[PDB]
């Protein structure tokens, strides 16, 4: 028995603005009337346009069904679905600052170290919750994390191919594409061994995305060049202005041997201890001089 997913009546949903457009549906900002007409809240609304295939329907509704099993501050909240009327819709809370990667790239250098570390603690708490629920995300990356007005970060992007046994799409993105290599642990790339410990590798890459304000991991390297570097033992260098303890933690997430990586519980605990003793964050890792400027 799974937690009940609310079927929403279309009369309770208004769409105010298109915010995203795909080939197979759109995403809107809107309002949802709830509590039997007594409350109204802002929502995001994703549609599935007519002509969708059986696979697209099972995937679309499956994402909502997974989201509906979770109740955590750092996981996107589902309000419900419209499946009985067309276009079908999934309705979630609305995250005012959108995806974390784009948000940081529009906010370069504007946050404190403590704020960035706090964002990572929230993401880590959401991932701890997911891993404890026996959910392996497989595509953890800043692009799949949303940010609200209050800077709370929440994990998004769920799918049935992550939960069903021997699923033939388990190694693809939720859109059927190739999962971007540069967030993925070596044993998941080479053997398809996706587990919470490969999600810990990905979380280390997310830490580096956050501390760099959304830089592209490995910069211009191609996918094969990233695989070359990782398998030689190369790891991403420290971000600028990054606490030594934070860079050490991301390096531990990138241990080749998956059993040596921290668990999500370890990550949350370490981040909490650093935030509560903030002088621990003033020791910075050396930023490796990339350019020589002499005068
Ligand atoms: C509805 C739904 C169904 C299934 C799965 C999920 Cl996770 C969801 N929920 C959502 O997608 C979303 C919840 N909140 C969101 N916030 C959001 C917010 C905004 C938006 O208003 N962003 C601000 C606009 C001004 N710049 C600062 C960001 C834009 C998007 C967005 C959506 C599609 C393509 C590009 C975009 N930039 C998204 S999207």
């Amino acid at each position: 028995v799974l937690k009940f997913t609310t079927e929403i009546h279309p009369s309770c949903v208004t769409r105010q603005k298109v915010i995203g457009a795909g080939e197979f549906g759109e995403v809107y900002k809107g309002m949802l009337k709830t509590s039997s007409g007594k409350k109204e809240v802002p929502v995001a609304i994703k549609t599935l346009k007519a002509g969708y295939t059986e696979k697209q329907r099972v995937d679309f509704l499956g994402e909502a069904g997974i989201m509906g099993q979770f109740s955590h501050h750092n996981i996107i909240r589902l309000e419900g679905v419209i499946s009985k009327y067309k276009p079908m819709m999934i309705i979630t809370e609305y995250m005012e600052n959108g995806a974390l990667d784009k948000f940081l790239r529009e906010k370069d250098g504007e946050f404190s170290v403590l704020q960035l570390v706090g964002m990572l603690r929230g993401i880590a708490a959401g991932m701890k919750y997911l891993a404890n629920m026996n959910y392996v995300h497989r595509d953890l990356a800043a692009r799949n994390i949303l940010v609200n007005s209050n800077l709370v970060c929440k994990v998004s992007d769920f799918g049935l191919s992550r939960v069903l046994e021997d699923d033939p799409e388990a190694t693809y993105t939720t859109s059927g594409g190739k999962i971007p290599i540069r967030w993925t642990a070596p044993e998941a790339i080479s053997y398809r061994k996706f587990t919470s410990a490969s999600d810990v590798w990905s979380f280390g890459i997310v830490m580096w995305e956050v501390m760099t304000y959304g830089e592209r991991p490995y910069w211009e390297l191609s996918n094969h060049e990233v695989m070359k570097a990782i398998n030689d033992g190369f790891r991403l260098p420290t971000p600028m202005d990054c606490p030594s303890a934070i860079y050490q933690l991301m390096m531990q997430c990138w241990q080749q041997e998956r059993a040596r990586r921290p668990k999500f519980a370890d990550i949350v605990s370490i981040l909490d201890k650093l935030i509560r003793a903030p002088d621990s964050l003033k020791t910075l890792a050396d930023f490796d001089p990339r350019v020589s400027i002499r005068l």
